[PDB]
């Protein structure tokens, strides 16, 4: 694998978001890629997916509103935020910008699946969480 972890996420996380946060990643020594995993409306997200796992050791999920509402199969990011392909992990996926009645109304299952949240969590805290498996 050429990349330690890619981002997976929708455009209106991507500026604000993901771009700080691969910038904090790399700061620690992650290399990190996202541009080409952008989530727009009607895409395959497992397309996406399945790209990123081909060429990086570990991948995570911006769970936003706009993502999980552009997500075709929202519904089995239960699933999908834990899949591994050729040894490479989803792992650790990201509450950003959600609301509780969104993950009710578009993905139930996920409720305990996830733990990372940016409401609670700063920028620098999940960074070290991936920083620390992948290091």
């Amino acid at each position: 694998a050429e990349y330690d972890l890619f981002i997976s996420h929708a455009s209106e996380d991507k500026e604000d978001f993901v771009r700080p946060l691969a910038e904090t990643l790399q700061q620690l020594g992650v290399n990190v890629w996202y541009d080409e995993f952008t989530l727009k409306v009607g895409d395959s997200l497992r397309q996406k997916i399945d790209s990123g796992l081909r060429n990086s050791k570990y991948g995570t999920v911006v769970l936003s509103t706009d993502f999980i509402k552009k997500d075709w199969t929202n519904y089995e990011l239960d699933g999908l935020v834990a899949r591994e392909m050729n040894g490479h992990k989803m792992i650790l996926p990201i509450w950003h910008k959600i609301t509780k009645n969104d993950v009710l109304d578009y993905s139930p299952n996920l409720a305990d699946k996830v733990a990372l949240n940016t409401s609670v969590n700063s920028i620098e805290e999940i960074a070290h969480q991936l920083a620390d498996v992948i290091l």
